[PDB]
């Protein structure tokens, strides 16, 4: 649960008409689409969710 970033959390480019922002649902942060393009399984949700290259990272081990 995040709200009001400016850059992306990751890559840490700037969030603009042309960056869309996107939310990583293990971490709660605002990243780019380039650093969350993974979906996977999360306990507290029904369908595959998005998640950061870190948390996906994290997950996968
Ligand atoms: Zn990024
Ligand atoms: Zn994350």
């Amino acid at each position: 649960k995040d709200d009001e970033a400016t850059h992306c959390r990751q890559c840490e480019k700037e969030f603009s008409i042309s960056r869309r922002k996107h939310h990583c649902r293990n971490c709660g942060h605002i990243f780019c689409n380039t650093c969350s393009s993974n979906e996977l399984a999360l306990p507290s949700y029904p369908k595959p969710v998005r998640v950061c290259d870190s948390c996906h990272t994290l997950l996968l081990q």
